């Protein structure tokens, strides 16, 4: 339950908040992590859950830890340590200097130049599912949209048989949202059991596939290693995999409810793009951390050479220093402030992927189904960790009021 508070932290800085599972979940993750940043929690706590950590729970200070990576290491970036210490995927357990040559490598994959390539092949997709439900009047988001339409974009992308999604969304979400069954260590090991034999294949015959792409790529203009690319790959499969999938669903949850909202976007469509980030502030959902170097006097707190530090994404753009009313969504707001996509040399490399395939759903899913909402009766449930999500979304539509496109 609670581990014993460390001497060196503050009796008066405990804030006992469970990241895997924060006490007022039930009116909405964001919601619940937004408790840490009520009238009278600091700018800095400690909890006892999931081993012990600190939190920043303001932007100001989320920034400057991702900012500072020689205080604030990349090494141990989850929670609780052991999975922490067993992370150990690529670029993300690097600090710079030596990081930087992995993120160029991981560029060349899901780079914009990529990106922009893989337009047409995204809207085919996104059109050709929501065409198919558009007739049907329903459909449950998470299953029907938010997981295949993302997902088949990269195993596609990645030259990887779709029979194998089952397995390696389970795998990525133990990792993210664990519900017992295993800890990090062994949801890696078994994504790196996966990717072992597919690595060495795509090496002996270069493909033109992602796998194949990082497996002979160069970092630096030197040969990466087999254990390079598979500690890579990993990474790219999870990003692919357990984030948009997510983020979609938490934005369409908000569309079943906002019919202005939706509007907005269909009187004006060019303003999706706008919308695109408002919903990416609104709705953040990943939360991950560092380790410190060194003992560290920050902000009036005395942080240990060793202690974690949860610097949640999430937060930063909820701040209402940062963004006056965050609660609200204003695609018309002035000033979009947040670190969604992280912040610092980690920035998310897969943040345009990102982007394009958000606002190919808006405008493909508004232009055919604008008119839609949460079926009758359903008690919306969301998940907490280290990316949140949402159980299940049912929603339904009169099929008179769509449109063929
Ligand atoms: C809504 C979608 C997404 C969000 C909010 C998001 C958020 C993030 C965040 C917050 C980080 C920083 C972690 C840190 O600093 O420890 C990150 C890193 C990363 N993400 Fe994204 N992510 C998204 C989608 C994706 C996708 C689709 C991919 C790949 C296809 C991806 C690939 C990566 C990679 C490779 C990194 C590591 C960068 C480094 O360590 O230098 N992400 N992402
Ligand atoms: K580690």
């Amino acid at each position: 339950n609670l581990a014993p508070l460390p001497p060196h932290v503050p009796e008066h800085l405990v804030f006992d908040f469970d990241m895997y599972n924060p006490s007022n979940l039930s009116a909405g993750v964001q919601e619940a992590w937004a408790v840490l940043q009520e009238s009278n929690v600091p700018d800095l706590v400690w909890t006892r859950c999931n081993g012990g950590h600190w939190i920043a729970t303001r932007g100001q200070l989320i920034r400057e830890a991702y900012e500072d990576y020689r205080h604030f290491s990349s090494e141990c970036p989850w929670i609780p340590r052991e999975a922490g210490e067993a992370f150990d995927f690529i670029p993300t357990s690097m600090d710079p200097p030596e990081q930087r040559q992995f993120r160029a490598l991981a560029n060349q994959v899901v780079g914009m130049p990529v990106v922009d390539k893989l337009e047409n092949r995204i809207q085919e997709l996104a059109c050709s599912l929501i065409e198919s439900l558009r007739p049907q009047g329903q459909c449950n988001f998470t299953e029907d949209y938010a997981e295949p339409f993302p997902i088949r974009i990269f195993m596609l992308l990645a030259g990887l048989p779709e029979e194998d999604i089952p397995h390696l969304k389970y795998l990525t979400d133990q990792m993210t949202r664990p519900d017992g069954s295993m800890t990090f260590a062994e949801a890696k090991e078994a994504l790196y059991d996966y990717l072992i034999p597919i690595i060495e294949q795509r090496r002996q015959k270069p493909g033109t596939d992602a796998i194949s792409i990082v497996a002979n790529g160069q970092v630096n203009g030197r040969p990466i290693t087999s254990d390079e690319a598979k500690r890579m790959c990993g990474l790219l499969l999870l990003g692919g995999l357990d984030t948009v999938v997510n983020f979609l669903s938490f934005s369409m949850e908000f569309l079943a409810k906002s019919p202005e909202h939706r509007q907005e976007l269909i009187e004006r469509p060019e303003r999706i793009p706008a919308a695109c980030e408002e919903l990416l502030r609104r709705f953040s959902l990943v939360a991950d951390g560092r380790i410190l170097t060194s003992d560290y006097e920050f902000h009036g707190v005395q942080l240990k050479k060793g202690d974690q530090i949860l610097l949640p994404q999430m937060l930063s753009g909820l701040d209402e220093r940062e963004n006056a009313a965050p609660m609200h969504v204003d695609f018309s707001r002035q000033k979009v402030s947040h670190t969604t996509f992280g912040h610092g040399s980690h920035l998310c490399l897969g943040q345009h992927l990102a982007r394009r395939e958000i606002i190919v759903t808006l405008k493909e899913w508004l232009t055919r189904i604008p008119d839609f909402s949460i079926a009758p009766g359903a008690q919306i449930q969301h998940k907490s960790g280290i990316v949140s999500g949402v159980q299940a979304l049912p929603l339904v539509w009169d099929p008179a009021t769509t449109k063929a496109v």
